[PDB]
């Protein structure tokens, strides 16, 4: 009944069996769990926060100079209330790290993001193995399924944003389930603003400090033949706090072939991960014959 | 073997049967035909041209003032070669004409577009009836199928554009078939730059003056159970000329139910026109369960 | 020492002289004053609020559908935290009201904005007359100076926005003085977030309900030969509240000739209002000879 | 009377004096000259062309995939005539080369741009010395004036563009003089489309192959106390050809102090180059007191 909050270090000790049973239960009945004692140092997370926030502040300062100047163009005084406070960019890590070639980051920043990205990779694969165990599969199974030819895709979206101006503005807002593998979310403050649908109703992720919030995608549901369902959610920015998010995605390689583990077995489909995303981006129906085939299906 | 060029007025005379046989043949074996003597006055088309071109010239003059000024911002001299010469906007006509409320047109312009849009509607419905006849269907059949509840959607895209900088830039460019009903294309100059794929190869639409180029969409293929195929094409702007296009679309109403005429009967599907477009815009797979169903299909 | 809060209705009564003396004092020593009892009904302001907020909510709902869909394009899940919550548009009123032809407002909205704009015009001209009186000028003087040929320019910027994500983000943010005539600001809630520089330090506009905040521009400083200085300010969106602003500007007509009243007399310049703005938009130096003349000046 | 076309290699020979006299005459009476035999190999220019064109073609292919996909979003078929064929980016070279960190260039491309940028720098400084000589100044004088503290700013704008859709669209288009030092323009084909105003009328730059077109900016006019005037021009893309431009700018360092050479001496002003550009970008009047000072000047 309570949202799973899990002290990962307990898997090294006498409490392991009960921690694995929480992980199992979250996987089966929540789709989500919040990790503490997960092995990424407080100091590293605090540095990632500070520096991301430093870069945000800079791009905001620059962005106001530019608003003032374009607005002057149209014979218009730009106010600070005209600001767009949302800023988001990505960083690839696997198979090829583009961290070196993304515009406008300090070197000291890129190296911090590098290290942090290696740490979370390592954490992800550990999590996948513990899922394997609970699941009766072999160590490495999911990392292997996710491998494809060149490897799993892994990146981190880095967001900075203001609070929602009022909750009823979210009233009518569609949620989703994530299409990929396993997602690890790192935020600032105490309140995420992250919510999951459970039995028709919205449950808040409980505020923690130095936590990582883990959730399973569509792909893990297929490989488990539905045993672990990817779950609907949303994330709304609270006046309370959490103005920054790092959402890192450990997804199957583009060419990877996804399908329910034979041991774990209606039957979920088999398919190449990239075709799941091409369905997703709307690039599987820009021809006529596909389209006619789909309307015959409905 | 020759692209169909059809003098529509001949349907009023002793030559009708041979003109209907061209229309039939184009419908079956070209998907396209070029109309002359189609009953829209030379004077009306020439006014539509002039005025569209007048409005283009204005939005270009304005657009250079703004480029000069934003470029100055970044300590940069804007050249005329920095110009974006492409300009396109739409006009609705049916079920509700938004021609009155589109920004930045002269009144004298809106009224010309109104009249012109009534004329082409009338021409479209005539064309659909002549298709009915060739097809063995009743007068009004297609207009009726297209009606839905509120009526057929009808609008005109108005484009102005420079020439392609070089043909091999189009080399690797995907074509398409139109998703809607029947399309009537009005251009300037002599060379369209419009091409259709016929038996694997690119055929140019032959240059004519005061012509209208007609082509059938995906919807007419379904209602004819494949007898009239919608055909692949593209349109590339020629150094030769044709720098302006008015493409008017007479499509089924959103809620209209499309399906192969029982008389005209594998079997094509039945479906609501709006679901064909939602497939098209990529809004039918932004949930997980649809997506899993589609991968099981492949 | 206290920010001027002025009950306008008191100019109809035994307290007039003391209210005029507040207006005089604010004009001379604050540049700003907050009006209550100003003669625009509570019901009208409350309707303007509600309806603006209704339109905001709609454009936000629509804006999230579009973010979800474009983000899907790039194989990316749009979150609600990716939202851009800032929305701003204008409405002209004088010399020609474009309220009828601005995209996407209910009719019931346009009529409310019309009425409201007539009311504030009337309030502005009253304020200018009371300035005349305090100043020793004739009734109508400033309205007349502002008239030019076709009339004074009058419009309203309508803004909706989230809170600033954190105050130190404003830390390093340039303020300004308004370039025009007289500005009347209508907000929601209680806290504006509006601040004025007075003797080197930031003073908050005091929270009021159904207030209008008035401030004088650069133009009124010139006509008063510096007696009424236009004052520096800024406006920052508070977590506390005030998520909406209507800032209406009563400025001199484009062709109006601005210059210190002979009675009110270094000497401020004389000039056409439009040249002050062209200086402002950076369109007075896009040629070489101007530029050389300015560097010789410095 | 004829546009100056100058074989630079002749400065190494018996013809030097007559070539220097052409350079002198162009500097005094044309502001522009076209260089051939200028010492940048045919092979290097041809490689720069090919590779720029290869990169253009790629960004165009990518840009059409994205248009098709966003247009589908709005239930709209993207045509090739909807294309925006204009593409432009910059490359810094001095004081710090950002060529390594600009997005989406082949390595083999960056190295070609590096070399090419060193070659043109070397050519620029040579040209400045020959100007010194004609002028009676010492070798290095202008390079030294341009040096400031960190060095001269040097970069190259790289443009690719379609033809102007029709000449009367340029009819009403403002020209300019360049604000910087000395500009070297490298194009493809034969016809630039570049024109200079000379005695009130438009003169075309004569078509040449493997030419470089040189022109003097506002800064060189000041240092020569008007002896060498920077001249008005424009560049329009011809159906004839020249679809690519590399415009490289050798300007004074930001902090450089520009002023008429004492030997060369109304008197032109003295000033820091960056203040000339800040005048230019419209950032010298975003405060009130500047503005009042300027209106008193007029
Ligand atoms: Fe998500
Ligand atoms: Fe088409
Ligand atoms: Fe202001
Ligand atoms: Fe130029």
């Amino acid at each position: 009944e309570n949202f799973p909050i899990i002290s990962l270090d307990k898997v090294n000790g006498v409490e392991r069996a009960a921690t694995m049973e929480m992980i199992k239960d979250a996987c089966e009945n929540w789709g989500f769990f919040e990790l503490v004692n997960h092995g990424i140092p407080r100091e590293v997370m605090d540095t990632v926060e500070k520096m991301t926030k430093g870069h945000y502040k800079k791009c905001m300062e620059q962005r106001f100079k530019e608003l003032v100047a374009s607005k002057a163009l149209e014979g218009v005084q730009a106010e600070v209330t005209d600001m767009d406070w949302e800023s988001t960019f990505f960083l690839k890590h696997l198979p090829i790290s583009n961290i070196s070639e993304v515009p406008d980051l300090d070197e000291e920043y890129r190296e911090v993001m590098r290290d942090f990205a290696k740490r979370l990779e390592k954490l992800a694969e550990e999590l996948l193995d513990l899922l394997c165990e609970n699941l009766g599969l072999e160590k490495g199974y999911l990392k292997n399924a996710f491998y494809g030819s060149k490897g799993p895709n892994f990146g981190t979206k880095v967001s900075n944003y203001p609070p929602c101006p009022k909750p009823d503005l979210i009233k009518g807002l569609r949620a989703h389930t994530d299409a990929g593998g396993i997602i690890l979310l790192f935020q600032d403050d105490k309140v995420s603003g992250l919510q999951l649908l459970k039995d028709g109703q919205w449950i808040d992720v409980p505020p923690m400090r130095h936590s990582i919030v883990v959730n399973l995608g569509d792909q893990l549901e297929v490989i488990t033949n539905g045993k672990y369902k990817s779950v609907m959610h949303r994330v709304i920015a609270q006046k309370d706090g959490a103005r920054m998010s790092l959402a890192s995605f450990y997804n199957p390689g583009s060419d990877a072939v996804i399908y329910p583990a034979p041991a774990l077995v209606q039957v979920y489909p088999k398919f190449v991960f990239d075709d799941y995303m091409k369905l997703y981006a709307g690039l599987k129906f820009q021809a006529k014959e596909p389209r006619f085939e789909a309307m015959k299906a409905m």
